[PDB]
């Protein structure tokens, strides 16, 4: 008699689609196997509210092992995403929060604008209606160049075709996370890629420390606060865990969200005409979007919320259930990982009418707000520290694309998903482009 046997469950697609099928068939508490562990997927809004909105429930560290270390190489270690002890998390969260204040983020608008403008100019030169362009690749290069400058004061210049070894290292590390949760050459390429990313942190931290000593210019950035959180530490391993955490987390989900949005909008010509009209009316001929302009792009804000409902790059989270608890009529044993999924809840007709329809008007003013059914940045104390940074950067990039260019998805390109650390388009989002 297995400890989970009594829980309801089974006797371009991802595992999350299988979980969706099972939540619909077996109800709000279902036993699954994920990251090699038995867990329970909990899909009632009452459960999302109870477990995400209380500091009583902490993240289940077992479900973060493949971010902490891959194939025996330390990756994110005990950085801000993967630290599951409340007190150790809270200390670093409150120091790093200062880099995400309103004043800190408004000062990044110049960087967001400059990299968005550079992308647009590169794309405008290819806008012949014939040359295929990977929007997944171009949006990833743009997100990387933004993050490296905004967070670290470094110029990666991926939009100029630079840092190819770094681009390969990130790709192989993301494949390593995926393989670890589900040979000789794979192990070697993944392990060397993780060590490369930590050595980039060593190199960049040494550059920052030399700049501070020589009395050169250093703007207050995320790296300032990562350093501050480690003041008086025994070694640099905590520093490098947060360096790699922010270097990867600060670009990959943003790129995924951009690529999903461009992909979906390629089959939504009326919505695109509305977004083009909105950018035309709000920013006009301006080459630079001001902070005050972002809040005026209200239809774009709704489109991006709807993109996250259907295509959340980070599908959810886990909490550790410490004691046996009744969850929606089901007895869940103590020491169980509870899986929460914004991907699954977003596709359930219980929670969203016509869930596969892309309808920005779900997020219109005076529309009833989703109540614990929608959480692409999670909820509660472990919600995304980067949520407003991401929302600002992606609005800037999308507004500049919409101002200047028309995109058509190359026929044959698919709308399917893949999972490698995060959810992202299976295909490269190959488009042809024309100037507006
Ligand atoms: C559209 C883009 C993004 C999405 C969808 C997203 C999503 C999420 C989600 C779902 C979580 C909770 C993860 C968990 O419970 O294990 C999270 C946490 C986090 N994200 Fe993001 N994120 C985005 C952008 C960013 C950016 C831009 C940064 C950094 C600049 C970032 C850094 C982090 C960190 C460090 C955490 C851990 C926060 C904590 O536990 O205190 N994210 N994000
Ligand atoms: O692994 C994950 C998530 C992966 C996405 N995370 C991010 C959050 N915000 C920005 N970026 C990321 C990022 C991107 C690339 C990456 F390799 C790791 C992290 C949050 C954690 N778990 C949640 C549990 F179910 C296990």
């Amino acid at each position: 008699h297995s400890r989970y046997e009594h829980i309801p469950g089974p006797p371009g697609r991802v595992l999350q689609d299988v979980f969706l099928d099972w939540a619909k068939k077996y109800g709000p508490v279902v036993r699954v196997n994920v990251f090699h562990k038995t867990s329970v997927i909990v899909t009632s809004p009452e459960s999302v509210k109870k477990f995400l909105m209380s500091t009583k429930y902490n993240k289940d560290s077992k479900m973060y092992r493949a971010l902490q270390t891959v194939f025996g190489e330390r990756l994110f270690g005990q950085g801000l995403v993967s630290e599951c002890n409340y007190e150790r998390w809270h200390k670093q969260r409150r120091v790093i929060d200062l880099a995400f204040s309103r004043s800190s983020l408004v000062s990044l608008m110049e960087t967001f604008n400059e990299k968005a403008e550079q992308l647009v100019e590169i794309l405008e030169a290819k806008a012949d209606g014939q040359t295929p362009v990977s929007m997944q690749d171009m949006l990833t290069y743009t997100a990387m160049d933004i993050l490296a400058k905004a967070a670290f004061g470094m110029e990666t210049s991926m939009l100029l075709g630079a840092q190819k070894p770094l681009s390969q290292a990130v790709k192989l590390m993301l494949e390593g996370i995926t393989a670890s949760r589900n040979k000789r050459k794979q192990l070697r390429e993944v392990r060397e890629s993780i060590r490369f990313l930590r050595q980039v942190g060593r190199d960049w931290v040494q550059r920052r420390r030399e700049a501070l000593k020589r009395g050169e210019e250093v703007p207050a950035d995320i790296l300032t606060q990562i350093l501050k959180a480690e003041e008086g530490a025994q070694d640099d391993e905590g520093l490098l865990d947060n360096f790699v955490t922010f270097f990867i987390a600060g670009h990959e989900t943003s790129a995924n969200h951009l690529a999903f949005t461009v992909m979906e909008l390629s089959r939504q010509p009326e919505i695109v005409a509305r977004l083009q009209a909105e950018v035309d009316e709000v920013i006009g001929s301006k080459r630079y979007l001001d902070f005050e302009d972002l809040g005026r792009l209200q239809y774009l804000s709704q489109v991006l919320k709807e993109s996250l409902r259907l295509y959340p790059p980070a599908w959810g989270t886990f909490r550790l259930l410490e004691e046996e608890t009744l969850i929606d009529g089901v007895r869940v044993p103590g020491n169980t990982p509870l899986l929460f999924s914004t991907y699954v809840m977003g596709r359930m007709d219980t929670y969203f009418e016509d869930p596969l329809t892309f309808n920005p008007d779900r997020f219109g003013p005076g529309a009833p707000k989703p109540r614990f059914t929608y959480f692409p940045f999670s909820l509660g104390h472990r919600s995304c520290i980067g949520q407003q940074f991401a929302q600002m950067e992606v609005k800037v990039v999308m507004a500049k694309l919409l101002q200047r260019l028309e995109f058509r998805l190359v026929p044959g390109q698919r709308f399917g998903l893949q999972e490698q650390a995060t959810l992202k388009p299976l295909d490269p989002v190959l488009c042809t482009l024309r100037p507006r």
